[PDB]
């Protein structure tokens, strides 16, 4: 389900994200998955305005960082 | 390291599969993380070839499924 979360294009990146994790309570990931996953799908699966801002505020980003940058 | 190891073009699978696990060693991911990015990214983290095919083989491909499809 979630490789298939790709964010919609007229979507504020917070509701993208909602969906994502939401997503991931369904497969129960781990905590130790749903941070992995962050590091680098959530990234990957956005919309090329938010994927080239995440991609250049590198891994290490808290989830505030995140969105913070893509508002 | 990982969302970095995107598959060279005039790459084998197996080659581009031979990186991505030997990265994660790197990281020292847990088998529980080694299966999930498998599912999930290192499909994204392909070449366009090689990524329809695993984006049509579905998840829930065991590794062989996906090496035999990609040969």
């Amino acid at each position: 389900s979630i490789l298939d979360i790709r964010q919609g294009p007229k979507e504020p990146f917070r509701d993208y994200v909602d969906r994502f994790y939401k997503t991931l309570r369904a497969e129960q990931a781990s905590q130790e998955v749903k941070n992995w996953m962050t590091e680098t799908l959530l990234v990957q699966n956005a919309n090329p305005d938010s994927k080239t801002i995440l991609k250049a505020l590198g891994p290490g980003a808290t989830l505030e960082e995140m969105m913070t940058a893509c508002q």
